[PDB]
């Protein structure tokens, strides 16, 4: 750690404080992450992440385990999608750039999903952009390594906004579909300039999902009524038209979103199949206007 000089506090992540830091004796600028508990098993799983390299995955450069303390050194990105969407509120992100960001993010998912690694916690804070028109996923694989808590070490409530319905219904063996779901939510949010399901508790979150997409049953989601936190007494809401959900997203866009938001994780489109979707037919890579 004496090998690094703290430049500034970026924030408080799930796992602890995040610093922009500078490598005192190689000179590279990095994201320094202090992980708060290290168990042999978290070490082994994090070291696996070091080989999982893709241009749309924020590069894990190193894992320093010193003392009984855990530090992760990442490639530094200067902006996240939450800031970018804020800065972009009066007019919204142009759709060619939403299409690019989605297509790149699906590319990161397809890669990680092929080696069987999930994120499980995708959210605008975890998505990171550069001046090149790139977008990248931060913290991939870390949920499996450390858990996902209700509150950060600083008591910041962890958001549920992007959580998949099978997770909220207490399914314990969720798959890669969880990441598709979250990215769908994020996609709808970039398009409309509003979070899709801004829930402030598990039931509020689940009930916001239900209200937009219908209360799921055995027709749409075989096995649902038998999931741990399913209750027969859930209100039964009818599904809203998507044309009402994401104006002014075009037909290909709404079609794709709809497949990303399938209740049944087995019916939900994969990262791989989504890249072949007609929505990406005229995809381009514009350069954003970033203020740093
Ligand atoms: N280079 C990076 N900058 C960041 O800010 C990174 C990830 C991040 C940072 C804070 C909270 C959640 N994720 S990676
Ligand atoms: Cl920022």
């Amino acid at each position: 750690m004496e090998n690094f000089q703290k430049v500034e506090k970026i924030g408080e992540g799930t796992y602890g404080v995040v610093y922009k830091a500078r490598n005192k004796l190689t000179g590279e600028v990095v994201a320094l992450k202090k992980i708060r508990l290290v168990p042999s098993t978290a070490i082994r799983e994090i070291s696996l992440l070091k080989e999982l390299n893709h241009p749309n995955i924020v590069k894990l450069l190193d894992v320093i385990h010193t003392e009984n303390k855990l530090y992760l050194v990442f490639e530094f990105l200067h902006q996240d999608l939450k800031k970018f969407m804020d800065a972009s509120a009066l007019t919204g992100i142009p759709l060619p750039l939403i299409k690019s960001y989605l297509f790149q993010l699906l590319q990161g998912l397809a890669f990680c999903h092929s080696h069987r690694v999930l994120h499980r916690d995708l959210k605008p804070q975890n998505l990171l952009i550069n001046t090149e028109g790139a977008i990248k996923l931060a913290d991939f694989g870390l949920a499996r390594a450390f858990g996902v808590p209700v509150r950060t070490y600083t008591h910041e409530v962890v958001t549920l906004w992007y959580r998949a319905p099978e997770i909220l219904l207490g399914c314990k063996y969720y798959s890669t579909a969880v990441d598709i779901w979250s990215l769908g939510c994020i996609f709808a949010e970039m398009v409309t300039r509003r979070a899709l399901f801004p829930g402030d508790s598990e039931i509020d979150q689940l009930f916001r999902i239900f209200r937009t997409l219908g209360t799921p049953d055995e027709v749409v989601w075989p096995g649902v009524t038998s999931m741990p936190d399913y209750k027969p007494s859930f209100p039964k809401w009818a599904r809203q038209d998507f044309s009402k959900v994401v104006p002014p997203l075009d037909e290909d866009g709404r079609s794709l979103l709809s497949q990303m938001l399938h209740y049944d994780p087995n019916k939900r489109i994969s990262a791989k199949a989504a890249l072949a979707h007609p929505f990406f037919q005229d995809v381009t890579k514009p350069v954003p206007h970033l203020r740093l």
